[PDB]
């Protein structure tokens, strides 16, 4: 019938441009289940859904926090088609700032979100995708997901850890006929994300002087890689659905080749010299 | 005067070769502090110390409790030289077993240890190891932290995780003067290890009979590669000297190459469809 498709973390971002990209599709093949963990933000879903004139019916809102296993088995009730065609792992916190200046709920809400939260996910939807023989799985990656980035180590360790726990599944998942696959995306134009960033006297007092003016280094630096390589959801959302029609999906897709040069130079040396050396000079 | 290391996770395995290793050593020249979570299984950590006749006063040993700061900073406190020289991040839980049969808990637990702990070790010791413009810091890591492995998904994440964190801090501690340094350890020889692998009936009621006969197929392959590819723990722990003396450590140091063919097809292949092919078959 129609390709049943539950997408996390739809309330901004990926996830949100996703949805209705997969809701608004003019072959309408796509029964799109957005979920987010806030109802009082679905509003942008709904008005770029009506952007896109997604035919009614097509897109379905439903509240799912990621933090809460009960949550994530009643939205899996939700769906009226009782199957899940393509489940898409979008929901995922930032970290940025020294990491003496991480608050410790806050180190464990993103690795609850981003990798627990996808487990959590991947626990109550693999079964029923592995009876049936089928099924599709989609990962939002990162390239903090590939190689290290200074002042995102909680972030890369998330992302990291869902390249380790998607990976291990391929293995078992491979001749199971379930597809899993990770999407790499490198910075996605994002107003408030180039906002997030700009952290002056509550980082100064939890961390020095000369970690302190890295992080602001750090920071004007990633605003140029934003404002000169940040792609458009419209374009990254585009790979999701390469992915997610290929008829043997490889275990992970790369949005863009910008970053590609350097995470080669990543396995060039797995002593992890050169890479430390290239993105240290890279962002200093 | 006396180089001083606090190492986490040593009632067995690698951390507690390493502290008596370290403690031992008949220059003499280090200081060590051995914490464990439960005191109760200090036992082997003192037998293997008087095999190798540490000197009184080497070793010391401390309950630190890594899921817990205020353990953290009990026991950084109770470091009477008031400095740690060499921080060694070993403390670490397993976990293997279909993903679905995992408990929530027990993947939390595995990241909360594995992953968290490290944070909140490296929080409350970073600091003043940039402030004295030196230390090194040590973590232990895996090969199932540079690559993917069946049933090992919360394992590998976690490892991935810490591979992340590391590569992280890493590019901003370079100019720092403080070195951080991972130690891929491959299998290490440990009886309890080879006997911890086989679940039958409980894992059986909380996964498919086709998962299941492949968890059984990945128990007899672990058996094999263990039974002649694990390493003395006494090897593996004299590469955390071999990085621990350098003068430049690098990133990452490697207990083995056996796995290091498997981890360049790694990435001569970002796709990772290459690699997931070369494991699937590795183990069944
Ligand atoms: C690592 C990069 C790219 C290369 C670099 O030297 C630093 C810079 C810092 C911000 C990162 C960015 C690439 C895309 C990331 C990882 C986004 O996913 C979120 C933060 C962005
Ligand atoms: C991945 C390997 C090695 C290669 C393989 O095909 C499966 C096998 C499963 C057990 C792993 C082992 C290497 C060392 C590990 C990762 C130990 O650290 C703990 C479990 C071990």
């Amino acid at each position: 019938a129609r390709t049943v498709v539950l997408i996390t973390g739809c309330s901004s971002g990926i996830g949100l441009h996703l949805a209705v990209r997969l809701a608004s599709d003019p072959s309408q093949s796509f029964k799109v289940y957005a979920t987010l963990r806030d109802l009082k933000t679905q509003g942008r879903l709904w008005e770029a859904a009506r952007a896109l004139a997604c035919p009614p019916g097509s897109l379905e809102t439903l509240q799912l926090d990621v933090r809460d296993s009960k949550s994530v088995a009643a939205a899996r009730e939700r769906v009226t088609e009782g199957r899940v065609d393509v489940l898409v792992c979008n929901a995922g916190l930032g970290l940025l700032g020294p990491l003496e200046a991480l608050g410790e709920d806050a180190v464990a809400s993103v690795l609850d979100v981003n990798v627990v939260g996808t487990v959590r996910m991947l626990q109550a939807f693999l079964p029923d995708m592995k009876r049936r023989g089928s099924g599709r799985v989609l990962v939002t990656g990162s390239v903090g997901g590939l190689m290290g980035l200074p002042f995102n180590d909680v972030y890369c360790a998330s992302k990291f850890a869902l390249e380790g726990l998607c990976e291990s599944l391929a293995v078992l998942l491979l001749p199971f006929g379930v597809h899993l696959s990770l999407i790499e995306c490198g910075p996605v134009h994002t107003a408030f994300m180039e906002k997030v960033l700009g952290s002056p006297e509550e980082v100064l007092d939890r961390t020095d002087i000369h970690t302190f003016h890295r992080f602001y280094q750090y920071l004007a630096h990633s605003k140029q890689v934003f404002r000169e390589a940040a792609q458009n959801p419209e374009e990254v959302a585009e790979v999701f659905l390469t992915a997610l029609r290929a008829p043997k999906p490889t275990l992970r897709y790369f949005t863009t080749e910008r970053f590609l040069p350097l995470l080669r130079m990543r396995l060039d040396d797995p002593s992890g010299s050169n890479y430390v050396t290239a993105m240290h000079r890279e962002v200093f």
